[PDB]
């Protein structure tokens, strides 16, 4: 049971909006909202959506092993190995928000400090004492991007798997020699870091030049989670305020995904009347190039909807019925909503893009939709007795750490999410710090009324206490 | 009673170093060391120190008066009005922390996510309705260092009052005629970010140029806290690791100050030796140039002890007894003293320049001096009723403005370094991200055993509670 | 009678290398190398050569007409409207070299100091005085790359005369209002500089991603010159030193446009056996991505000469026969053909990224093919009393503006690549500054013996005359 | 007989203003305005001049040792060996324009090209083959500006000589072991490029914080050349059109230089009424900041010149009598004195900073002060017969080395300004590219009348002869 399955089966549940039944189903971990900072939602007054892995979830694993599948292909096709085609994705082995390190090519799990939790070379994971010798601090410089790079969306799941999958074939196979920093084949070096650029620019290259859009679309069941309760929440929020889009993506896949997400024979209620997808929206803006988008951006042009391609010139227009935008700003969403920053409750599933830039730049707040938790709650509900356990450990060794991978192996092999063990991970840390609120899928909000106030407990220090 | 005052007045009881005698003394907040991290110190093989505000703790409100007068006096003499020679220190005014915007010449404190918790202009505090017409979010980007610079060290202290003085005198002096983002003079116009230029420039020049330094050392008992027990930590410290230095300050400077410091007719305990200070380091490095310190840093240098001046070349030689050493990196403490990031327990005032840097790009362990600490624990702790009606009146509108106020007067006009009422400080927040360890003096490392275990409590996301 | 024109029956004589013959020949302007500064050909050691318009010299009007109408279907297809299909290529109008202003939307004709020769609005030529209203000096800054763009390579064709086009379309169409910087069409403004940016844009695409490679390869005849005198020359610099290809172009193209230059049915002389275009070539290199090629360049790899696709991993091997490079730097040809720049004729078409970087940046010799030279040759001897008169007017007004435009005019609308009248253009002087040698074709130094001094003279200061 | 000394003579000769002898007396080289580029005289509405080295000559060597001496003094100061107190100031070594190779240690003359000329490794000059061994193209990269430094102002050269003293000193002093790229003492490195950058902030200390200015100011007869024809020339500018001051220095020190280049008992003629030297400029400005200046520049202020202080704020208003600038831009200039570019001829004395960006950022006419033409040109006249000879050797190998070495040794060790031998210097190239006129002195342009025409003739390309 991945965790799309889980999202699947509660889209697939009629909404019973009887305040009794609302109630109760919120109290389920898996329909909750979580909560970092205190929202009172009678104060937000727009509602803003990124579009891929948020509106349109894309089913796991069968989305990660397309693009996984084409990547490898296109690999292949600018002179890699044959052998690459025996790969075959495995959503066992990716957790996401691991940093590749280009210089020794492995991949680690690191805290919110650039401590190593998990160091795995190829398929090879790297014991305590065996990693001192290539990072003699067990720690690493996150901001040195030139050397690091942290694997934090969805859409890195593929490439996270393809590089444990390209050490693990060169380091063991016999025409290459395996050396510190890449692979000598007689003549010719391939270091870890060459090896990288070539996956990220394929990956770019199957998503902006390649097929995966055009698969995507050829049967958008396959690949994409349909919830009928998503017209009526996104209804919902336009009876007390405005609603927006802003996506990276273009207006003709937008368009096809959109229409799909809509595609039922009702509107927001069974029994309804059909609308088209456009009209739940007062904003709709594409090619938003976040996160650029929350600083000067790019200049705001207009989309001619019959052809799918920009009309000419900069748009220097209001807001009309029916435009749509591309480019712009973030300020181009608050002129045209006439909103202030925490007037906007933006909801997405870029722990950085969407939502870290949203609320530095801008100090929006913040929804951040994480696709996998629908699946780790269940992980970590089961499991409880590991944790507990390994809490007590703590409070009063070899115990410790046999704790720690029996618990973390529950998740895969790269353990959870959120933790190794007792110890959080850097995107946990993230989660806390820049989500406001966050779910395994926005719908949840559904189940809350128009003006609950979502509640934290307040910080102290350490002397205030 | 200053913060000083009573840091001077713990320095000058003796230490009782029975066991039970230390385990009761650290009970009490103020000789007590707060944990954000949990900390073992038996893993800690080196001690770190800078020495301004941290070996050196300057009295309060004496040396900022001083710096004030001697900033005041830089500015008549470039040709600020005759005026300036009537303003006076105040030391009720300043908090440490304050954001100057440069644009519209406010003094702002800020919450972690750039919140306006106070906004005065001059010594005018500015209303919530008010604010919003200069600050329409409540808000403000605190990385635009073009345009809003954050007083974050105690050095900064004169200049936060300085600038508030010069606000007020300019809006109510006949000549200028206010602006919205300066002060008009017929043909001149004075900007806010160009006056605050030229305060900047005035405070460095009255530390590097002027007399500042000069007037400290001629009357050192007047401006520098003195602690025989500060030899004696500092022994203990060396019997179980290594100790050094690491100032941005020069060598003749330090020579100074540290002389005072260690100036008693006795060794580490009474009736022992008097030892020289150099003594107590096995690594003594000046013109440190942190925050660049903690990445390439400089080229390193040896200082001629005999006269204060560097010797001519690179260093390259070994660590030496009795080397004082010039610039270099913080990978030059490494490699000198055989340490690993986390075997370093580094002790700073700067929670960026020494703490922020020193933990985020070389994973050192940290502890934060903060002097106002000393005082501040005293109002938290007598007037614990007002924080606690106000946690009661949150779980419960103007009452909780009226006791907000009236809790944050009892710290001084710009409230407590820590928050004001029950919202959190940028300051606060940063205290609790990057400082492991922290504690109004480092001296209260003396009441804790060899190899204490500092707690923290484990951080849970809130679907993990 | 175009330039190729020329080029081509020059192309067609076959090689009489008979000594007076030769010397003969090369007293005709067309078949003679220029001289800037003196380069004995004796002291050459290799002769290196870009591909395009060098060896591979595209046939006029052909092939900028087929660059011209495949941009225009481009920006057609890219939403511009569709009246831009009824364009067609006027070569009489761009002279390469000119400056588009994209703030004004003007071409420009400079001297080397910036100062305004010709200015055109579309099609409308400006006089003096009405262009002081937007240059005030009849000046431009020619380093301000974010304003004006230098239409410097043969390339540029094209694109010179479609921004003319664009702005008389625009200016007279009754759907835009013209603006100063730009067309209004209700709430879309198209700026010049973005209108720039499309069509830099769509050239770019059509020689990357569209089909004008394709277009070329399949009619080579129409296209491109041939010269059975390339492979003799070739040949023969073979035997006195080495020789090699640094080109920007694929290796896939390179392939085919060298095999048609080469396909004879015979060799270096008629009855020789026929050679590959590679055995001429000490060192072959493409995707040479010059001008950084000149300094840290890119890293160095092997083409797969079967495939055409680059082998995996950076080449760390030695020079050998067969191999074909791509990327690197100039230091890799220096290297693997033991030569310094001095010792080194470097002939391109680019006076910039071949020819200045080459020069300024590595020392070496230059050689710079300047195929228009081929027709402006014959405008500057049979209009010589033109000039000459024109020069009798200087040493003696509105007479002088008549003669220089009537002698302008013989060139083109927009003048000689090297004056307006008396004045010399930008690109006259670089030439001068950065081309050692020059000539229509570099074919003209089989004309010279193999030690041949190539002689100027020295110049003097004006004090030193 | 120093340059200075040929323009004192000239200088302490009284104006015979009749028009024969004008026209008599600019027949001679020494009292000549040569000519780069033609220039019409009434076309010129603004007379622009900088202060150092242009309005306030400084007397040779007497300047440049004082300079020497007191670089010398602040390096002993800072630490440097006792030694350098014995090095003395040779006016026979030093030629202006030399490169410092940091590399290598090396000061080096080029030709525009890059191409070595001349060698020196502290006093010994290195011969081409074993120049060969550290530059392998016998050539440099000038724009490398962090390893070459060019040393082309006229306080340059005290530097230029000690870089070689220092050089030679620590070659042949048996504490220091030679490397290639410095000097070892024991545990010490002294690169030379950090010997360079000790040496380059010396005499910036010197000039703005040292005594320099007090020692000159103090004896001015013996340090600045005086010329009675100065304010006879400056008001016939004024006459005819508009004159200003631009100068990178302090009020107070031009103040008292230009005090006294005014102090004679007569105003412009003799027996006039004295005027103030500031009634000679329609606008000064000081603390310029060129070549920032023809940039964006710094805000404009205003200077209080009763103090010499800068008043407070941006200065606003209108060009007002007896008002003085501080900072601002070249747009100051223009939009004050309603002038374009080519209406200004900018008299100045630094080929880059005053006359290379005013020419290539603004289109300013430009006059280069070259003050040892004044002796140069002596050189050049009696020693013609070396020159021809070697000019015929060139036509017509060991002969024509040995009379290149007779030549340069006639103008110094390190050979004339302009060339070596039959070669031009780099520094000879930028005069004739950047300097419309040049001459020994400005005060050259009194001897030509008011509409002069000063000619050049027209340049051919060698296929336009």
């Amino acid at each position: 049971t991945s965790w799309s399955d889980r999202l699947q089966n509660a889209a697939d549940m009629p909404a019973n909006m009887d305040k009794h039944a609302l109630k109760k189903y919120r109290r389920e971990a898996y329909h909750r909202v979580f909560v970092n900072r205190s929202l009172a939602m009678e104060k937000i007054k727009c509602f803003g959506f990124n579009m891929d892995y948020t509106l349109a979830v894309y089913k796991s694993p069968e989305y990660e092993s397309l693009g996984f599948e084409l990547t490898v292909e296109r690999l292949v096709s600018i002179g890699y190995p044959q052998e690459l085609l025996s790969f075959a994705y495995d959503s066992t082995f990716p957790t996401r928000g691991l940093v590749f390190d280009t210089l020794y090519g492995n991949l680690l799990k690191v805290d919110a400090y650039g401590n190593l939790l998990v160091c795995a070379h190829g398929f090879n994971f790297i014991r305590g004492p065996e990693t001192r010798e290539q990072y003699p601090n067990k720690f690493i410089q996150r901001d040195d991007t030139e050397r690091f790079y942290i694997l934090n969306t969805l859409f890195n799941l593929p490439e996270t798997y393809l590089l444990a999958c390209l050490v693990d074939f060169f380091t063991n196979c016999p025409r290459y020699t395996s050396c510190e920093t890449g692979f000598k084949d007689g003549d010719l070096f391939m270091s870890y870091r060459s090896m990288f650029q070539d996956v990220r620019d394929a990956v770019d290259w199957v998503h902006y030049k390649g097929s995966l859009k055009e698969k995507t679309v050829e049967n958008l069941e396959k690949y994409v989670v349909k919830d009928g309760k998503l017209p009526l929440l996104l209804s919902r929020m336009k009876e007390v305020g405005k609603v927006f889009l802003a996506t990276n993506s273009d207006y003709k896949y937008t368009d096809k995904i959109m229409t799909y997400l809509f595609d039922f024979p009702h509107g927001p209620k069974p029994g309804s009347s059909h609308r088209p997808w456009q009209s739940y929206f007062d904003l709709i803006l594409v090619d938003a190039r976040k996160p650029l988008f929350f600083g000067e951006g790019t200049v705001l042009r207009q989309v001619d909807t019959k052809t799918g391609k920009l009309k000419i010139g900069t748009y220097t227009g209001p807001l009309q019925h029916g435009i749509v935008y591309s480019g712009g700003s973030s300020d181009t969403i608050c002129d045209l909503l006439g909103a202030k920053g925490k007037d906007i409750l933006y909801i997405g599933d870029h722990i950085f893009g969407d939502i870290l830039q949203s609320k530095k730049r801008q100090g929006w707040r913040t929804f951040l939709v994480i696709p996998e938790l629908a699946q780790e709650l269940h992980v970590w509900t089961d499991k409880s007795s590991l944790f507990e356990e390994l809490q007590s450990l703590d409070i009063f060794q070899r115990r410790i750490k046999k704790v720690t991978h029996d618990m973390d192996m529950c998740y895969g092999m790269m353990g959870s999410l959120f933790r190794s063990g007792s110890r959080q991970t850097l995107f946990a840390s993230q989660v806390m710090r820049y989500a406001d609120l966050y779910a395994a899928s926005f719908i949840n909000l559904l189940y809350y009324p128009f003006s609950y106030l979502f509640r934290a407990a307040h910080v102290l220090m350490p002397h205030e206490s």
